[PDB]
């Protein structure tokens, strides 16, 4: 997250950290048994790390927890990011408390302007790396559709959104992807794409995850 703020510690209870030996993927917990990422951070074995807020120090509200299977949108596109999607059951059910906790998904599509936050412990340079610790947030309003097109002439399917700022500045990057964008309780975005991050005009992509409550719901029901 570039041009955001450190959360407060355990403040955004639904974010996740994937690892495969290190920190590569955001997700969300939506479901005791359930976490929602991106399928372009798709691995074959993945270990979902809950109640982080520090993913370099053991602070004790951590929960290690493998992933059992590992589902991709059926329609993902490798190379548009089309439909940029997927669902990791637990091989146990994460414990629930303050800071381990689901969000809910949506009951409409954002309206253009609603405020979200946005978090990760992807990249806070946009000028450079450097990768941080602590779990980063940041507010940001979902953008019209007709500015996220403005911004990508062609390339803004119905499945994505964009959210952030066009002065530049404030904005997802490497390392965030799969990640929440939530507004108003609710799981709007997952972090997706940009044409590199926080530069004029080019505004974080996000799949649009209203589209996406009959797949979930479906894949959780079937596995
Ligand atoms: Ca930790
Ligand atoms: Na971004």
């Amino acid at each position: 997250i570039v041009g955001g703020y450190t959360c407060a510690a355990n403040s955004i209870p639904y974010q996740v950290s994937l690892n495969s030996g290190s920190h590569f993927c955001g997700g969300s917990l939506i479901n005791s048994q359930w976490v929602v990422s991106a399928a372009h951070c798709y691995k074959s074995r993945i270990q979902v790390r809950l109640g982080e807020h520090n993913i370099d120090v053991l602070e004790g509200n951590e929960q290690f927890i493998n992933a059992a299977k590992i589902i991709t949108h059926p329609n993902f596109n490798g190379n548009t990011l089309d439909n940029d999607i997927m669902l990791i059951k637990l091989s146990s059910p994460a414990t629930l408390n303050s800071r381990v906790a689901t969000v809910s998904l949506p009951r409409s599509c954002a309206a253009a302007g609603t405020e979200c936050l946005i978090s990760g412990w992807g990249n806070t340079k946009s000028s450079g790396s450097s990768y941080p610790s602590l779990l980063q947030c940041l507010k940001a309003p979902v953008l019209s559709d007709s500015s996220c097109k403005s911004s990508y002439p062609g390339q803004i399917t119905g499945n994505m959104i964009c959210v952030g700022f066009l002065e530049g500045g404030k904005d997802s990057c490497q390392g965030d992807s799969g990640g929440p964008v939530v507004c108003n309780g609710q799981l709007q975005g997952i972090v997706s794409w940009g044409y590199g991050c926080a530069q004029k005009n080019k505004p974080g992509v996000y799949t649009k995850v209203c589209n996406y409550v009959n797949w979930i719901q479906q894949t959780i029901a079937a596995n």
